[PDB]
């Protein structure tokens, strides 16, 4: 279960949008998504980050981001 990160949609936000907290979770996503701890600042729109310890199906949110052809 990974989603494309965007402006104001980094782990700091996602973690709160899915789990609703950063304490204890930021460490998890770090192990599942290595090298992301080097970025620091906001992530580049399109970052593929996986959400560990997450159930199937989408999450409570509103958005219709559709895109399959980028090349």
């Amino acid at each position: 279960m990974k989603t494309f990160a965007l402006q104001g949609d980094t782990l700091d936000a996602i973690c709160v949008r899915y789990y609703g907290r950063t304490e204890g979770v930021v460490e998890t996503v770090l192990a599942a998504n290595p090298g992301l701890a080097e970025l620091g600042a906001v992530l580049p729109h399109g970052t593929a980050v996986e959400l560990p310890d997450v159930q199937t199906a989408p999450v409570a949110e509103t958005v219709n981001l559709w895109e399959v052809e980028h090349h």
